[PDB]
């Protein structure tokens, strides 16, 4: 994905959830910028910590709406389901590039 | 490790946990065989299903009382924390050989 300062992007978590209890995780180059346990709220993290224009969205999907170079890097989220059964994954990686 | 079949093992999670909210996994060769969520319960899960021998030690490690040949590969804990500043990581990776 390639986009100029200032433009949004959406990362897609395409991780299947269908436990009812689980927790999700944003990572930016292998490093948690987002956790949220179901039901809860959204906690961002090192690089998007204190990003005024960063959202969680529909409780799954993680929203930069104004890129800037420093947020190049690799995205993925990661899935893991509390329960009997319970699974544990990625979902795609993606890699963000930013020009001026 | 290297252990005979019918021998025990307690794999240590030595990931450091502060948060009042977390999310403990088990895994064995990149998959999931343990979740477990603070004040919850584990849940174990794949090759540790249906295993009376199996143990949650302590709220973090995990005991196999009775090893199976099958038993053997490479076990680690990740660990997840919920709220403000969390972070994430694993454990130590431990390899186990077991043996007839």
């Amino acid at each position: 994905v390639s986009h100029q300062q200032g433009q949004s992007h959406l990362f897609e978590c395409d991780y299947p959830i269908s436990a009812d209890t689980y927790v999700i995780n944003w990572y930016k180059d292998g490093t948690s910028v987002m956790n949220y346990l179901s039901g809860g709220e959204p906690a961002f993290t090192e690089d998007l910590d204190d990003r005024t224009d960063v959202q969680f969205v529909n409780n799954r999907n993680l929203e930069i709406t104004n890129l800037r170079v420093s947020d190049e890097g690799e995205y993925y989220c990661s899935v893991i389901e509390i329960g009997a059964g319970g699974q544990s994954g990625d979902g795609t990686r993606y890699q963000l590039v930013v020009f001026v």
